[PDB]
């Protein structure tokens, strides 16, 4: 058996079958008799490839396959890959090497000292020492990327690896199976148990790890029994709880002062799946105040490490999740009251507020519609106006990295077929990835794109604000046709200058049988 | 003064007057109170930034100063800085950091484990232990990219810094002159000047640093002098040598036996300012057929401790050049004689030939013309109907790094005004920094790019050919419209479908005051 | 041939002949063998392998070959090659990987993620990805050891790569001769020689560098023309200069007001092969008064961009000593008178003052005899007290690693056989690497181990004092019998408690055939 062949049997035997990538003559010996089984998506982009594959592996809670071209395409997906370290995206990110007898010349396409390229963005990163290693080493990739925490992993092949003869003994790759399902175990767990049970006052602050794990319904459970309200970490890459359940109380501000005001009187604060905490402005302040005393439930080791105060578990948020939810006993206080409807800002006949937006797409989408949002100075009134009732209804770049919900919107709408995603993203943030585009249009995924366009970083003229400072160069951005921009791609495009022509696209859009994108005139 | 003023004195005082950049939060600090003697050049994707920051900083010959987005936008630009590394550009890359205060709890934007991340690519990456210390830290980047062999250099600089109480004693990095100009000592130079003298028959082999140092006047005097043929040395990200004079031998093709084949029956053969040798595609052979013997004069010791065979000298390029050019004896040997016009390839009147394009190109653009060439499949045409008298006016990706063209093209055409920039790009390469367009629009930079369309991946359909690879997927790019894509950015564009078009389009162009892109359809 | 037979014939064409190391499994297959035209010298510690390998080296001024086994291996040295590193000491470590067969698994002695492991402190760190390019690879390391400025190399290999057929086309690398023996450029040189012309009042400054490149006498030349005071920089690991020759000034103290305040008055000062500056104690004030033009002659780029002042040109030392010696006229000046002898100290019957002991080894010693410093708290005595006539007659932990001197002294001993080498180490530095005794005896190396025993670490004292930092534990080192390590490793030892001992026992250790240790009772 060829490493090729024995390659792509551990790949399926694994559970993969889809290749992202964009191909290079490094990568060709691999790519050459494409397994039947397996489907390759292009994009025009290494930044796009990552981007939308990472949406694909987060909405499918399944690791998703990379192939790039040696060091500059590995490079150019260098950005998607932070956020995917921040978001414990399962990848496994192969690029090809330049045959092994020009590698000590370094011939053109030879990606030098490679392994150490991707880091410090990947949890394991590897070249083989010979040909018969690779299906060995591709084992290590899944593996490595599928246990917690999970994360992007890097593994570059030598093309001259590929047609040589695999060893016999990789047979025993295929079917192996490897779980980090674990959670705290049994006296320690009553221990933290009782302490719920005790607490007078507890609150729940929920991260990405937690909609990863699929443990949003649990989640729900624990919040009830303990009758406490429930909280999103700051920079929140994915919606954990139903945003209009009785006990969410919303989106953390990502701020110290900010949170240990927010949880000032809470006893015990159990914070799950989320690092604490990921914080981004400078607010100055307590961590807590006194009187609260935090526990944290995290999947990775290094989130649990840096947390500057309260205890840790290190384990399964999905297990945990579960374990807590029906351990827990039912508290006899009151379930906390609902928040109210957020208010509706004035909109007249021109161009529209965010907040317009926000309560038109919540109208009109479905009910299990999916949003991405790269529209970075409307964060706020988006958590507040969408109601997101299922779990993977939200995503954002996790890193804060640009370039990363409109490619990631295709991957997404890839993996759930069945649900209208929707990706908001600003005009300035368009940019980054504007290429994914063409893969929406080339594979029909029908994501819709809507892009708020009010010429200017927003985002950035706020901090300026606060940081107080001034003539600050390249903060506009004018003069970009976005229409143009989808026609050039080949995606059906829509303008919407006010209220009434929002509502005719959006209603245009959803029924739209392929990818669409409204250019939306917003506020500065 | 505050850390902030006296880099900016620094920086002016090394000659720096130009920010190419993509603004964060933790760049505003910086970027705040913008000297007026400074400008900014906006790019909407780091890519582009540093693309355009790197064909700027090859044309201006001094280096390009970069200011990125902490970890993201580092990692945007990852793969324009493999190629960067290769041309041995004199990039200076500074990404802003979280506040110290902030870096402990990993919050938001936080680059962790910083300077690991553009390694390998940089010749120095740093972050500096104080505030303090950044003014030190900056000379030390600016030093460490201009000296010999000049290459990117990368400085991470938390935002909190730049306000902060400056040393005094900065004041001694202002005036700070570090020279590399160098070349060999007087005894072994004469013995190196007594071999060329006695070579029978001498071989001159040329690569990009030639260029870089503007050491082509010398080259061609040296090439004069011992009459001897002159070659450009393969994969060649720039032009060293006027591609029509008597000597000129053309580009060198990328294999090991193709080019000891090439140098057969040269007894000496010298290289300067080249890998030796820059090969890509698998030729196996001899490194030298017997009775060649060569020597080589590089300013990288990398390139010379890999060198497989010959002797090497490690020095400045333009010191050497200059000095071999002005003490080798004036051979009595016949001057070589000018290579015949390539051929007139058949031409219908539809879709065209890149043959033709490339002749029309020659025989249109103006004599003192500048071209970038990211035209995967057509290079070597390219380099024989183009008739490149002076310096500085071919670039090609140094790693092969798609994406360079179209932003650098930009830098190029900003860092000479008076020379008309021409980018010859394949509809495929075209996507990776598409969005660089808008830069040249926003800042009316006169680029003009010339986007071969022929739907596909050619350079890759080809060696799938020599592969006899079948089954590979992702190789053709169809239904990409880069009129609108142009439109998009704001750039005019014009459609050639033939021969009589593409005249009237480059006329047009060529007049035209504001940068333009031609879709021209040329044959699969 | 074999890669193991290719290697072999690579190192002997390259001038190597011996090998330095300590054996392990991963080596086996590359000594054995062991070619009759090549030496063995094993150190029982790698910290002892790599710091003779290092004397021999620096006191060669030719590489050094050192065979270490595996990470463990490597690891023990990681100490010596800090040292390595700040000598500019060309070192080439190679070390034996695991079977490429047995990697994945990471079988016991597998050296994971290999290059990164001595990294930062090599110039580079490789291993290959074939059996094929080790002699190649092999190639690199050489010359990367080699070329200015010169520092120490890694290369791991695969033990199953040696029996493996080499690439027939390496018989190309066996004679490749690289060359840095470079220097400014006439224009500038000139430029250069006028302004030290034009000083009123030059000053000199020279470093380690100096010796290694053997440009001492030019270098007197040079201080001779100018009549210029010279000075050794701070934390001298090398004497550049005679030390009695009428213009030497001595070691400067490593801090930054202190030399300041030493040149203040001089207009210009030249410093030739050293950074700008090592300085050690934080002493802070102005790097250089008012008045004061610094110009820096550096054969290392980082070194030239690191100065915090003046200018700087990246050459090789021994080409710009002698090119600047040649050219600057003799000034008219009267030379500097000579400083006068130091001053005797008050000496009774009992424990000697390490003035006295300098005092008496100037007195006894040969006149061409080679000094090794690891006597942390009596370097300023040294220095001062000794009358080093040549070059290479002095040696002191270029990184302030102690364990460097005891093993280098065997290492300089065996590069200089016609040379009483002396190593005067204190007690506490002689544990680091006491092992290394048993190398002199087993190669019969006659090197003179002078041990200052005061039963402290001395000059961690002295700093305590300073930071009046009391209640610092682990300053003593009580109970050590030298005589009886000595002894241990088969070393003839001797004990000196007075002066009349010191003097019989030196004289005894002189006319001895063999290494002789002679443990002196120092005042505390
Ligand atoms: C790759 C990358 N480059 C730069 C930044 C810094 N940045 C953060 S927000 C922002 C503004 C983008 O705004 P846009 O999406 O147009 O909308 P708005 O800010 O008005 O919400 C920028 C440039 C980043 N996060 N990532
Ligand atoms: C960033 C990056 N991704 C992928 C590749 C691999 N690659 C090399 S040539 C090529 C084809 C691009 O072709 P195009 O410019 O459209 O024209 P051609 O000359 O090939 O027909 C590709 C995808 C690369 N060099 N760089
Ligand atoms: C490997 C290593 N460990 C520790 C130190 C720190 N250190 C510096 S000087 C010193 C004292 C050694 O003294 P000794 O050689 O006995 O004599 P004296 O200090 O009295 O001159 C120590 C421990 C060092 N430089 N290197
Ligand atoms: O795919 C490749 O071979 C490589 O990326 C390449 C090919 C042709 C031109 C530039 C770069
Ligand atoms: O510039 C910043 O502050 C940062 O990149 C950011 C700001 C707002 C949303 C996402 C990312
Ligand atoms: O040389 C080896 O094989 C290896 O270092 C080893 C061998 C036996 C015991 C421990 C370690
Ligand atoms: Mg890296
Ligand atoms: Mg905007
Ligand atoms: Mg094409
Ligand atoms: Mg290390
Ligand atoms: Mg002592």
């Amino acid at each position: 058996a060829s490493v090729h062949g024995t390659t792509y049997e551990l790949l399926r035997r694994q559970g993969i079958d889809t290749v992202f990538g964009n191909p290079g003559s490094n990568e060709l010996p691999f790519l050459k008799d494409f397994p039947e089984d397996f489907r390759y998506i292009l994009a025009l982009q290494e930044a796009c490839v990552v981007g939308i594959a990472d949406g694909y592996a987060q909405a499918s809670r399944k690791p998703a396959f990379i192939n790039l071209h040696s060091a500059a395409g590995t490079g150019n997906a260098m950005g998607a890959l932070s956020n995917a370290w921040n978001s414990h995206s399962p990848l496994i990110v192969t690029a090809g090497q330049q045959t092994r007898a020009m590698i000590g010349v370094e011939a053109l396409l030879t990606n030098v000292d490679a392994a150490n390229l991707p880091r410090p963005l990947v949890k394991w990163s590897y070249e083989p020492a010979s040909a018969a290693e690779v299906p060995h080493a591709m084992s290590r990739a899944i593996h490595m990327a599928s246990m917690a925490p999970q994360g992007p992993v890097y593994l570059s092949v030598p093309y001259d690896d590929w047609d040589k003869d695999a060893d016999p003994q990789s047979h025993h790759l295929f079917d192996r199976h490897v779980s980090s399902s674990v959670r705290l175990n049994d006296q320690d767990l009553d221990i933290l148990v009782k302490a719920l049970n005790s607490a007078s006052n507890p609150a729940i602050v929920l991260g990405p790890d937690v909609d990863a794990a699929n443990a949003n319904a649990d989640c729900v459970m624990l919040a009830e029994r303990l009758k406490a309200p429930v909280w999103v970490a700051p920079s929140a890459p994915r919606c954990p709880f139903p945003t209009r359940h009785p006990c969410f109380r919303g989106l953390m501000p990502a701020g110290i002062a900010a949170i240990s005001q927010l949880l000032e009187g809470h006893d015990v604060v159990l914070v799950i799946g989320a690092p604490v905490f990921r914080y981004h402005q400078y607010d100055p302040g307590q961590y807590l105040k006194p009187g609260t005393r935090l526990i944290s439930v995290t999947c990775d080791p290094l989130e649990a490490a840096r947390a500057p105060m309260g205890d840790a578990i290190v384990a399964d948020i999905g297990a945990m999740a579960s374990a807590l939810a029906n351990l827990v006993e039912e508290s006899s206080r009151q379930l906390p009251t609902a928040a109210p409807e957020p208010a509706k800002v004035d909109q007249d006949a021109g161009r529209l507020h965010p907040e317009t937006v926000f309560d038109t797409l919540n109208d009109m989408a479905p009910e299990n519609a999916i949003y991405l949002n790269e529209s970075t100075s409307t964060t706020a009134q988006m958590w507040q106006r969408l109601n997101m009732r299922n779990p993977g209804s939200y995503y954002f770049c996790a890193a804060g990295g640009l370039g990363f919900a409109l490619p990631a919107a295709i991957g997404v709408q890839l993996a759930e077929p069945e649900r209208q995603v929707i990706a908001v993203i600003g005009d300035g943030s368009a940019n980054y990835s504007i290429s994914a585009l063409w893969t929406a249009a080339q594979y029909n995924i029908p994501t819709i794109f809507v892009i708020m366009n009010n010429g200017t970083y927003g985002a950035l003229r706020w901090f300026a604000g606060v940081l107080e400072a001034e003539n600050v160069p390249g903060l506009d951005v004018p003069g970009i046709d976005f229409r143009a921009l989808a026609k050039g791609y080949g995606v059906q495009a829509l303008k919407a200058d006010n209220l009434e022509q929002l509502k005719g696209s959006l209603q245009e859009a959803l029924s739209a049988k392929g990818p669409v994108l409204i250019e939306v005139s917003t506020v500065s």
